[PDB]
């Protein structure tokens, strides 16, 4: 049996995810502020996690099981320059966003996945989102079970053959 | 809490394995357009610290003897993408490690040795002169020659 690395309300909401930083990282990518007209959708660097259960069944499958928690993580540019070169380097942390994926507590959604948002990292729980507003762009264009496995290098380079 | 990455007799580090299930700590990029078309290490770095370092990170703030660091490299595969503009990664280019050892290592910079890998088929790394690597690590780093002004996960983590 694998452990459930996610907790839910009555109402079957994601609460307030403990730990994932000691998830499974599976990539990082960043949309910075002044490359996006000074205000970017979602600021700036992204650290994303999937937890460590759904991780061994990717890994012995290339699928996502029932009880997958993915969490992203957003942090701002700390600074454009390093003695390694140019280019963008992390701040600070400014929140998270989740996805769940449970045939059993979502049966009506897209795929299987709740999408949530977190006012802040002291809120106790997420808060659902509407199917508009996050679902359509990853089932229109994440190339893996609305996951965007193209910026996932550790996803695909741990799938099986 | 058992010490990770493993060693030959000469105490050269053996290329790490499932460092990708260690904690990761902090990611940065480097583009090649941004550096007259040839990156120092190309491009994404993706940094991660052994478990049971990372454990004793989160009581005392500190590096202990056993801790071993891998810097993942990776390509730049898109610049634009539905979430907006930016850098997206591509494909793994390789990996860079250091580990802190004060008996294996007493003469290096802060007990540290500073491993090279000619690509991911090697078996072992390449242990580095103090001027390939240490000197730029001790000139700029924020803490004990680890450049934790970039691991927000660190100095989250630290009490
Ligand atoms: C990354 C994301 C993740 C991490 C897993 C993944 O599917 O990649 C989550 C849990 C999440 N977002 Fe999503 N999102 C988009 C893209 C391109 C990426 C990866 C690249 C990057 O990190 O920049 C995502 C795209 C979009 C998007 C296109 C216009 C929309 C409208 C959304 N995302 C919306 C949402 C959410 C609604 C508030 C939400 C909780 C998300 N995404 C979660
Ligand atoms: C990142 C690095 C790490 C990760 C741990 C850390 O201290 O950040 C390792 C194990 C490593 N490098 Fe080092 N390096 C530099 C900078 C600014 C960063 C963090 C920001 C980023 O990811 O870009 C590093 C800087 C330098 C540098 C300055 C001119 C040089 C000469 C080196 N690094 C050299 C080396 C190595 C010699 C081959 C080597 C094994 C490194 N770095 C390992």
């Amino acid at each position: 049996k694998g452990l459930n690395y996610g907790s839910f309300t009555k109402e079957h909401v994601l609460l307030t995810p403990k730990g994932y930083r000691e998830w499974v990282f599976i990539g990082a990518s960043v949309t910075p502020n002044e490359l996006n007209d000074d205000k970017a959708a979602f600021p700036e660097f992204h650290n994303v996690y999937i937890d460590p259960t759904s991780w061994g069944h990717w890994k012995k499958t290339g699928e996502f099981r029932d009880g997958t928690v993915i969490v992203k993580e957003l942090a701002g540019v700390g600074s454009k320059a390093s003695p390694s070169g140019n280019g963008y380097f992390p701040g600070e942390f400014n929140g998270i966003q989740a996805m769940v994926k449970d045939s059993k507590r979502y049966p009506e959604r897209p795929g299987n996945w709740a999408f949530f948002g977190f006012e802040s990292y002291e809120a106790k729980q997420g808060i659902i989102q509407t199917d508009e507003t996050c679902a359509a762009c990853h089932k229109e264009h994440a190339a893996h079970d609305m996951v965007f496995t193209q910026f996932y290098p550790v996803l695909r380079a741990g799938k099986p053959s």
